[PDB]
């Protein structure tokens, strides 16, 4: 309850558009058109969850710059913020040092700046530290000569006088913020895509509350969804019951992944003392179904029962949600649990919803169901992640 998430942008335009970011992962989000003064005595701000700001600062000089950041940074921290974004240029237009060494001195000792202004959809990628606005490093482009604010220093190690990291080719989110941490308190990291910027949000999440990232909008909806995930709580659970090929593909992709899989026989699935021992023995578990129908039961008795047991474990046990494939399987669950339908939210993608049961005994739990014929191998995957990574109010 009350403000989590405090985004310091430099401009208006930047403000929006982040903010839109966490909007769309979930987040109750207010955003001023000037500072957070006017929002914070407000007590519409008891509702917010993330409040952004712009300091219009971008063409200021570097000690008025200066001035405006460390203000709003005390204001934000002042209020209970507890995670900070601080929004800048993709292209460092603007008192770039002067901000970020304001901005995480206000925040606390302990502060690490973790700057990357990566933006690979519009083509700013760092590369060994240094800004790149396609192939060319940003001081080769029209920026160099931008009439309010020239680029002049591509290198942000340079421009900053800091240390810089890239992640290695198959490196972990929790080795990489180990070496965050040991490069504080102001670091660069290198991205190329979309994934090294997860990679680099993943790290960053884990480092908590001291690590302050400093990025344009290609780290927006990145942060949003890991600071989002951190609020989930339990395993995903999946329950697959399609016998059409794509699910199986599906499914032995997610046990792939790591879910933990129960994959009973048919004689199993219908002895009660099988799902016993295998809930005893158990961020997602998955329930496959095996193709046919339990002796002696009907032709639904598959998914009947693996619905049914699903709704024993989550009651039982809690999740963080569920996902169930294809429609006999979301049926089942459903009715299981006594939902009458799902209060809807988004989607995982296209056909892949995302909502909230309604009605029943697990009323409010993140729910996603899917055909199943339907979706790429990595689908249940996503859809675990998805819920994981949605803000739920
Ligand atoms: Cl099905």
């Amino acid at each position: 309850g009350g403000p989590y998430i405090g985004i310091v942008a430099d401009d208006l335009t930047g403000s929006g558009d982040t903010a839109v970011q966490f909007v769309r992962a979930g987040w109750a989000t207010q955003l001023s058109v000037g500072g957070a003064e006017q929002a914070l005595a407000d007590p519409a701000v008891r509702q917010a969850e993330v409040l952004a700001v712009t300091t219009h600062s971008r063409p200021l000089a570097a000690a008025d710059a200066a001035a405006v950041v460390r203000g709003e940074v005390e204001r934000l921290r002042a209020a209970g913020v507890q995670r900070l974004y601080k929004k800048v240029d993709s292209t460092l237009r603007g008192a770039f040092k002067a901000e970020i060494d304001a901005a995480r001195l206000a925040w606390g000792e302990d502060a690490i700046a973790v700057v990357c202004p990566a933006f690979p959809v519009t083509g700013r990628t760092v590369r060994q530290g240094v800004l790149y606005v396609g192939d060319r490093p940003v001081t080769e482009t029209s920026a160099a000569t931008d009439p309010v604010t020239p680029v002049t220093e591509s290198h942000i190690p340079t421009l900053l006088g800091c240390a810089q990291l890239a992640a290695q080719a198959g490196e972990t989110p929790a080795e990489l913020a180990r070496r965050i941490a040991a490069a504080a308190p102001v670091v660069v990291v290198d991205a190329l895509d979309d994934a090294d910027v997860q990679r680099l949000a993943r790290a960053i999440g884990v480092l908590g509350q001291r690590a302050v990232p400093v990025g344009s909008g290609g780290l927006a909806a990145p942060l949003a969804r890991v600071w989002a995930g951190g609020q989930a709580a339990g395993p995903v659970l999946v329950v697959v019951t399609s016998q059409h090929s794509a699910a199986r593909q599906q499914a032995a992709a997610l046990q792939q992944a790591g879910a933990r899989t129960w994959a009973p026989t048919l004689a199993q699935l219908a002895d009660d003392r099988n799902w016993a021992a295998w809930t005893a023995e158990v961020d997602a578990l998955m329930l496959l179904a095996p193709e046919g129908r339990l002796a002696g039961l009907d032709a639904d008795s598959v998914a009947r029962r693996l619905g049914e047991l699903a709704a024993r474990l989550v009651l039982a046990h809690g999740a963080a949600g569920v996902v169930a494939t294809g429609g006999d399987g979301a049926s089942a669950v459903l009715a299981a649990l006594q939902a009458s339908g799902i209060a809807l939210v988004d989607e995982v993608t296209g056909g892949v919803p995302l909502g909230t049961l309604t009605g029943g005994q697990a009323a409010g739990l993140p729910v996603v169901t899917k055909a199943g014929g339907f979706g790429e191998q990595d689908v249940l995957i996503r859809a675990a992640q998805a819920i994981r990574e949605r803000r739920f109010t």
